């Protein structure tokens, strides 16, 4: 793939383990894509099975936070440039 930064892009922190990376994506982009994205732009997202991690979407509390679906948009979970998201294993 290719690293995003097409006119407004979603520029997140993306947490991995202790990595906090910020990290362009594109609103359309789709979760399964942006995890595509990380795998590629930071090794340390192949520290295990693609299906095993996600996308946690981080917010204040660690109770908000949610799994964000493969199947649906980045901007599709109302994340912005600026807002935090932890690319971790799930369970």
């Amino acid at each position: 793939g290719i690293d995003p930064f097409t006119m407004v892009a979603l520029s997140l922190k993306i947490s991995i383990g202790n990595v906090v990376k910020t990290m362009q994506f594109e609103p359309s982009t789709m979760v399964y894509d942006a995890c595509r994205m990380i795998r590629e732009r930071i090794p340390e997202a192949l520290a295990g099975p693609p299906n095993d991690f996600g996308l946690f979407l981080s917010d204040d509390d660690p109770k908000k936070g949610i799994w964000l679906e493969a199947g649906k948009a980045l901007d599709y979970y109302m994340l912005r440039n600026g807002d935090t998201m932890e690319y971790r294993k799930k369970q």
